[PDB]
């Protein structure tokens, strides 16, 4: 019954990324700071598509981190809108229309796929943009996550159509591994994620996507409207995180996990303490 609503646990899902574990912990700890609700973390969801199915089948009550261009090309099966604002606004309307899901405004950061080389290779061959690598592509080994080569929309297939290049070799691996793979010289180029802490720490060079092949990847929490109606306090709490975490911040938090080997929960707790749980 409704009067027992506050006794239900709020299950917050995390994709298999350090970023998504940090944000899901941060949002869980903010909810518990403000309310009597219990929360749990539902970790290792493999991909955007898994998070979507978990929202629709009750596995998770909140997706902590979803990304506009991933949702636009992959869930919605729409062509990639290139403007951040327009892509957010389309994703929010289509998520509400199709699924009764509320896609919030962004936390403040975008986490894009980004073709990434060592500083040494970039310096040697004057590489600044992805188009710069077209003449070298047959001599390059690309390290990539275990999903993007297979994607029908805006994945490797469409990339080779847009840029007109095919890499000598492609090597799918857990995303976390690509940073040391390119830094150690095992891969020549990697499809990194821009918010990873190791891009700055390892001094890697992200190549400009000169053709704007990629859509924006602004990061937001997503919640079923039914969950918000039943727990009317959740909207005001989620709002406290929106627009508060910029790219530089998110990179520092990811570095604390992947570089400083802290637990995502501890990294999230230290950050909430530092910033007084977003109200001073």
């Amino acid at each position: 019954g409704l009067s027992a609503a506050a006794d239900q646990t709020i299950k917050i899902g995390a994709q298999s990324m350090s970023e998504s574990e940090i944000i899901a912990s941060m949002l869980g700890q903010l909810i518990e700071h403000h309310t009597d609700l219990k929360t749990t973390t539902i970790k290792n969801l493999g991909s955007n598509a898994v998070q979507q199915q978990a929202l629709m089948n009750g596995e998770i009550d909140i997706a902590a981190t979803r990304y506009t261009g991933t949702a636009l090309t992959g869930t919605l099966r729409m062509e990639p809108e290139k403007d951040p604002d327009k892509a957010l606004a389309l994703t929010q309307r289509e998520f509400k229309k199709r699924y009764d899901l509320k896609w919030y405004d962004s936390y403040g950061f975008d986490n894009t796929y980004a073709f990434t080389v060592s500083k040494e290779l970039a310096d040697q061959y004057h590489l600044e943009t992805v188009s710069d690598v077209k003449k070298w592509a047959p001599q390059l080994k690309l390290g990539v996550d275990n999903y993007w080569m297979k994607l029908k929309g805006n994945g490797y297939q469409d990339f080779t159509k847009t840029y007109g290049m095919t890499f000598g070799g492609t090597y799918p691996m857990q995303i976390g591994l690509v940073y040391d793979a390119v830094k150690s010289g095992k891969m020549d180029i990697v499809l990194a994620y821009s918010t990873d802490g190791r891009i700055k720490s390892y001094g890697l060079k992200m190549l400009k996507d000169d053709k704007q092949f990629f859509p924006p990847y602004d990061c937001s929490p997503v919640v079923p409207e039914k969950v918000l109606k039943e727990h009317p306090e959740l909207e005001g709490i989620i709002k406290k995180m929106l627009g508060k975490i910029d790219t530089a911040t998110m990179q520092e938090l990811n570095y604390e996990v992947d570089g400083n080997l802290k637990e995502p929960s501890v990294v999230a707790k230290e950050y909430l303490e530092k910033h007084r749980y977003f109200e001073s």
